[PDB]
């Protein structure tokens, strides 16, 4: 044995400058909890994402994001590491304005293996990768039946304050069924993280650099994809307690380029509490 806990909560905020359709920006407030008992580890969350118009007071087409996560640990040493987790989760749609639509319910389902292998005493391998299905109301909510998901590279320590960690990262979406059609995506990055260890304090810079990326949300007219250059550059910030509540902040804005299209600026910004019992 032994039972342990984490509890927390997030705000975070994502804008597109101007009044598009995010509209003042997408504010997304969350909680999770979770519990571990050695190879097994339980997680709830419940989170919303929807944009906002702050003058106004409203809001516009938003979803709520219950879920569910067990993870198995079938091996953990020094030299390899290999745990597998299952997960489940229901999108709960609220529309505004879209005309001949109020609510949906799409579920996914995600199966995500997870390894860390020791190259040498100083880099590591370590990734993940998810595997997901999309099922219910697909027509309406307008996401693709499946994606895949992985982030894996490596990391070396320089020391006990310093370390780097490079990835390579992919995400698509595509439809098994041919007779879809809807959001279809495909993302591939690189991302580096610097982070910085003193103390009580963790800073992490990172970035994150397009390789290839493209989208297809107006296929009905335009059945050709759009390409697209997005780069991420952001600052992560966190304070031990040391007992065990933590906080975090963090900051980033994204150059959006397309290949059609003026260029768009992102910002992303969090901040979460939590506490380990
Ligand atoms: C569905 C909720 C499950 C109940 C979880 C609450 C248990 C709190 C026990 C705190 C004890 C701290 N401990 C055992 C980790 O040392
Ligand atoms: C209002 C929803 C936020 C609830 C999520 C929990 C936030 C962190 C909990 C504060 C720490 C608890 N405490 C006093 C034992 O340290
Ligand atoms: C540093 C502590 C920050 C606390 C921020 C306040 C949390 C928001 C409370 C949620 C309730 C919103 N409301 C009024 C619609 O019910
Ligand atoms: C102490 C933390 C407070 C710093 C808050 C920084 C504000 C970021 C503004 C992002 C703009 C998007 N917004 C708010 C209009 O949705
Ligand atoms: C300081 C850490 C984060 C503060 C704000 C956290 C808001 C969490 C609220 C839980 C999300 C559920 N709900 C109903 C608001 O969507
Ligand atoms: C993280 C475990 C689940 C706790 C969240 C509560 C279930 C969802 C109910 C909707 C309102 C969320 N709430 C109370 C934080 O605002
Ligand atoms: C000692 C209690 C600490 C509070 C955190 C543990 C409860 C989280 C799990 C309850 C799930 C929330 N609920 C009931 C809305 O589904
Ligand atoms: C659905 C969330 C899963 C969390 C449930 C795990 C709670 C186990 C509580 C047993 C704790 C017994 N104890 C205090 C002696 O450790
Ligand atoms: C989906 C696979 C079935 C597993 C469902 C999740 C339940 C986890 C069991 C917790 C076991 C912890 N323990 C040994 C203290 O009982
Ligand atoms: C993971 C927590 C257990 C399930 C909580 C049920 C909340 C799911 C969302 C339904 C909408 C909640 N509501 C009415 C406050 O918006
Ligand atoms: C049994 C615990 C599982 C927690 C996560 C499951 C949330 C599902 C709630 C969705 C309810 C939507 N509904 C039925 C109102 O349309
Ligand atoms: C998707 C969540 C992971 C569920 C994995 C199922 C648990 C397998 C545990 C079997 C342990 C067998 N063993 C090693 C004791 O012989
Ligand atoms: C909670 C465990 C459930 C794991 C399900 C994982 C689904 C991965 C998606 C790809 C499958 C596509 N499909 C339906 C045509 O087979
Ligand atoms: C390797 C562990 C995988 C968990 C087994 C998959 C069971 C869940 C299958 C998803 C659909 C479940 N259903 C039809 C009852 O809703
Ligand atoms: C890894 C945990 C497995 C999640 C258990 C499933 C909880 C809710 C299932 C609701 C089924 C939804 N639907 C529409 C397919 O019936
Ligand atoms: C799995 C997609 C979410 C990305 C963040 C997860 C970090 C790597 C996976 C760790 C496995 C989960 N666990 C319980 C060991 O923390
Ligand atoms: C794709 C190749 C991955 C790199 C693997 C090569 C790592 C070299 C390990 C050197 C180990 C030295 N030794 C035996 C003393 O430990
Ligand atoms: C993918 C092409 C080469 C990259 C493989 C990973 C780095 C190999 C370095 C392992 C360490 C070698 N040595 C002799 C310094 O120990
Ligand atoms: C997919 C890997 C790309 C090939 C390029 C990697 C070459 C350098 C690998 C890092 C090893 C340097 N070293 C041994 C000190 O850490
Ligand atoms: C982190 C995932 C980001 C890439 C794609 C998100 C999935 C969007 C699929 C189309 C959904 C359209 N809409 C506006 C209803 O969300
Ligand atoms: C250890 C660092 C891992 C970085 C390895 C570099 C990934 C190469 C990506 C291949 C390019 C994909 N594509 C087809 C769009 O060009
Ligand atoms: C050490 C990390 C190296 C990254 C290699 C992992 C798989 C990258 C190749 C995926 C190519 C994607 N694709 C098919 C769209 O080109
Ligand atoms: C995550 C990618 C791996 C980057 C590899 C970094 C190479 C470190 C070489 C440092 C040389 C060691 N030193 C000072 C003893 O000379
Ligand atoms: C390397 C240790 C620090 C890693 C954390 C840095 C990035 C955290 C990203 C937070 C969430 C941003 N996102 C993907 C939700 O938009
Ligand atoms: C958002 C960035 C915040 C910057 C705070 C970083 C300051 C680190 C101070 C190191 C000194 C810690 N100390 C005294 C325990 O050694
Ligand atoms: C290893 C991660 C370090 C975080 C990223 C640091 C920024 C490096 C990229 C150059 C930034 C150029 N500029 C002005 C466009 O931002
Ligand atoms: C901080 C690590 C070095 C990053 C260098 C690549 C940054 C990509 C920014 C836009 C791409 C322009 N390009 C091809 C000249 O790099
Ligand atoms: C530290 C190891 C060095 C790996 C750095 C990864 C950059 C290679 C670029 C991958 C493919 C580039 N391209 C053009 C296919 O997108
Ligand atoms: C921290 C080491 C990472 C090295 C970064 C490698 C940059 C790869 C070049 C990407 C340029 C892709 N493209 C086609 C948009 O120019
Ligand atoms: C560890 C690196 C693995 C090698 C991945 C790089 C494969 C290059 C793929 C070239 C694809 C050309 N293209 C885009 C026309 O298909
Ligand atoms: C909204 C940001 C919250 C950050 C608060 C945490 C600041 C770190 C406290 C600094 C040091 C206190 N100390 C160690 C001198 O006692
Ligand atoms: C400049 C930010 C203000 C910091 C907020 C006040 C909380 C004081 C931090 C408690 C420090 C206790 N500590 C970690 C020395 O043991
Ligand atoms: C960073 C946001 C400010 C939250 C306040 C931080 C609490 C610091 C210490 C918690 C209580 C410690 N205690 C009672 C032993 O001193
Ligand atoms: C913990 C991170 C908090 C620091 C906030 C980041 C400082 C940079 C200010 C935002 C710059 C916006 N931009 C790129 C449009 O100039
Ligand atoms: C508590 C740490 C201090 C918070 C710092 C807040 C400054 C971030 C503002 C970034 C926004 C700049 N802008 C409007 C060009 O995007
Ligand atoms: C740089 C760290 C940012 C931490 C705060 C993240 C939440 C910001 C709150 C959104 C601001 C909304 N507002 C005031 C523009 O209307
Ligand atoms: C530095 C502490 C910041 C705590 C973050 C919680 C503040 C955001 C919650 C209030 C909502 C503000 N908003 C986005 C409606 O303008
Ligand atoms: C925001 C809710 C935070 C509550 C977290 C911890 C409550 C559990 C009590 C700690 C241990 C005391 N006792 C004997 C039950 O172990
Ligand atoms: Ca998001
Ligand atoms: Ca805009
Ligand atoms: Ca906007
Ligand atoms: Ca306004
Ligand atoms: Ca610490
Ligand atoms: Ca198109
Ligand atoms: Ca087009
Ligand atoms: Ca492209
Ligand atoms: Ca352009």
């Amino acid at each position: 044995n032994d039972w342990h806990f984490n509890i927390g909560a997030m705000y975070e905020i994502e804008n597109v400058e101007g009044y598009g359709e995010d509209m003042d920006g997408l504010a997304e407030p969350s909680v999770y909890f979770n519990a571990a008992n050695g190879p097994w580890r339980i997680a709830l969350a419940y989170y919303q994402e929807g944009p906002v118009d702050y003058s106004a007071g409203k809001r516009g087409t938003w979803f709520d994001r219950p879920e569910l996560e067990v993870h198995y640990q079938f091996l953990e040493n020094d030299d390899f590491s290999f745990g597998l987790t299952g997960g489940f989760r229901n999108y709960g749609y609220h529309y505004v304005d879209e005309p001949g639509k109020d609510t949906a319910n799409m579920q996914r389902w995600k199966i995500a293996p997870d390894w860390d292998v020791k190259l040498t005493d100083d880099l590591r391998f370590n990734g993940w990768l998810s595997m997901y299905k999309f099922a219910n109301d697909l027509n309406t909510t307008g996401y693709a039946d499946t994606r895949v998901e992985t982030e894996t590279g490596l990391q070396y320590t320089f020391n006990e304050t310093v370390a780097l960690r490079v990835n390579y990262y992919l995400e698509r979406g595509f439809n098994m069924d041919d007779s879809r059609n809807n959001g279809e995506f495909s993302t591939q990055e690189i991302r580096a993280y610097l982070p910085l260890t003193l103390g009580n304090h963790s800073v992490t810079p990172y970035t994150r650099i397009g390789l290839d990326r493209w989208s297809n949300w107006d296929w009905q007219d335009d059945i050709e994809r759009e390409g697209h250059d997005f780069n991420r550059v952001g600052l992560f910030y966190g304070y031990d307690f040391q007992n065990g509540l933590s906080v975090s902040l963090e900051y980033a804005f994204e150059w959006q380029d397309h290949d059609e299209g003026d260029s768009d600026k992102f910002h992303y910004a969090g901040v979460g509490v939590n506490y380990s019992f």
